[PDB]
């Protein structure tokens, strides 16, 4: 369709509900997640996140980023370091797994980022209005599933305290997207981008669920 962030949402359509169906997250939605499981996911969005805010702050002024730049709103690398903190104790930098499959993603953060910094709008949508939206739904089951104590630490990721109404903010960011200028060659491939952000992140399920497995 016309406007970007349309044309994203209806290009991937499939690949999302390919990441629905993926073993490891169909159990999560029927609530079937181990903390074993968790904390995986957790250390996975750590490295996820810490790469893609570096590279995020190297583009922040280019004219291809700058419409989406949202720092204080958007951030989660201070909430997920709080989260391991907790769920791997306060040694987690040295214990926290960082595999193949999360080197991967790492890997093609930083290559749009240095390389094809057009293409980075593609993954702060992704990541960003995914977790936003979907990761409201995954955080009530999380904390019903997960039974921990009540020691007010754990799920910091899951709340974005400087977004008033994610709705009205989604919105916002749907607008800036709309209002990025490139060519029909350069906006295909930002679509492109996007279905790859997805495959990276359905790839990393496939190798949790196996790591968990055994
Ligand atoms: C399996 C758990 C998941 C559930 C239940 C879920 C649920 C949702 C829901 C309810 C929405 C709102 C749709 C709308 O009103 O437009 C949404 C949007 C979205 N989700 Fe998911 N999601 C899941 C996994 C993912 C994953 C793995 C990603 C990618 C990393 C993702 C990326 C997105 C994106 C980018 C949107 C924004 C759609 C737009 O452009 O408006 N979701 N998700």
């Amino acid at each position: 369709p016309q406007d970007l962030s349309e044309a994203l949402k209806e290009a991937t359509k499939e690949v999302h509900t390919q990441a629905e169906n993926a073993e490891f997250m169909r159990n999560f939605q029927k609530g079937q997640v181990t903390r074993d499981g968790f904390k995986l996911v957790m250390a996975s969005l750590y490295h996820i996140y810490v790469a893609l805010e570096e590279e995020i702050e190297r583009n922040k002024e280019s004219p291809v980023f700058a419409p989406v730049y949202f720092p204080e709103e958007l951030h989660r690398k201070a909430a997920l370091e709080q989260d391991l903190a907790f769920w791997y104790g306060p040694r987690w930098q040295e214990v926290i797994p960082y595999t193949p499959a999360m080197q991967r993603y790492v890997k093609r953060l930083h290559e749009v980022g240095r390389t094809e910094p057009e293409l980075l709008v593609a993954h702060a949508y992704t990541r960003y209005l995914g977790d936003l939206s979907g990761g409201q739904v995954l955080k009530k089951i999380a904390q019903k599933a997960l039974d921990l104590p009540s020691s007010g630490e754990g799920l910091a990721f899951f709340t974005f305290p400087n977004i008033a109404s994610a709705t009205k903010f989604k919105q916002l960011y749907r607008s800036r997207m709309n209002s990025l200028e490139m060519t029909p060659a350069v906006r295909q491939r930002v679509i492109e981008e996007a279905k790859t952000a997805f495959l990276l992140n359905i790839q990393l399920f496939e190798e949790l669920q196996e790591l968990l497995t055994h």
